[PDB]
């Protein structure tokens, strides 16, 4: 009765900035549309202060992260996590009508 | 990657209690559990005034409805429907992880 | 813990191409990006057999049909309807950790 | 537009009996409403030998698994993870109707 395609999907995690300084980014470090830090450079103090001017207080993380495949990061809060999906959600009123007719 | 299983489902829609009143029910008149008139019954005054104090001002509708098998009734207002689909929206998050890559 | 942001939303019924040939189009008779009659036109039978030619079973009808805002349309069958919603879900993994919590 | 209550939820992973065997459990190891073995009590042969017999290779973790308020175990297969979310979907057609004009 009810098709849910998925289109796209991020996992986002609250960013400790604290522990970012210094690191090597693994994966771009970014939120909504916009990078701070580009996979392969190292975070600088600017890109911290950027962050924070910005009020950019999760950052994205690889899907992957939610099924054990990326090393965990000391610089997002394990105890966070929202995942986004875009879908296309097909719902067939019929089908509906013949569950609950049934 | 994501299951939509649907447990149960309803419409519902605003109740206009004058045009219920005398009418013979097609459907049971119930919210949140309670029903007040069933099914090929007659609305009474008293299920009016019952409906009122519980401050029933919406209404469970059949599905059915919105396919034509359940006929329309001038006591139920079109304009207000909102459908409620009861799942479990199975996400794999395997399935996900498989997406993004 | 779960919210759900509509996006895009579109109502298609099963055409009955029978009853379409002659009328005059209050809305676009569109599918999948493709109007085959604008508004304001009248079907003819080629429009009809176009349709067909493509496979196109079910056409959009706007949503309002739904909230009972368009008058009935015999060229659409009345016992169906698909509803299709476009949105982005937002799920809080730590919000539903709470509920579970609790 | 479109309401999301959620009513129940769940993760499900892979379960690796072998790892399981002589353990003791942090949550409920459950599957399809029925608990195999209670939180804080020890996973016998006997249990590994009930939970074969009824085909059960996924169980049920809790989602604080997700956010690391309960711990990583062996016996569970994040690669596999699925989140099972119980909900009414709450869907006005009165809101989709305004937003399509």
């Amino acid at each position: 009765a009810v098709n849910f395609e998925v289109k796209d999907q991020t996992l986002m995690m609250e960013l400790v900035p604290e522990r970012l300084r210094g690191e090597t980014a693994t994966f771009d470090i970014e939120a909504d549309g916009k990078v701070y830090v580009e996979k392969g450079r190292r975070v600088t103090a600017r890109h911290i202060r950027q962050l924070e001017k910005d009020g950019v207080n999760f950052i994205e993380v690889p899907v992957e992260y939610i099924v054990g495949k990326v090393s965990a990061k000391d610089y997002v809060n394990e105890a966070t996590g929202e995942l986004i999906i875009t879908a296309n959600q097909e719902i067939s009123l019929e089908a509906l009508a013949n569950l609950s007719q049934a």
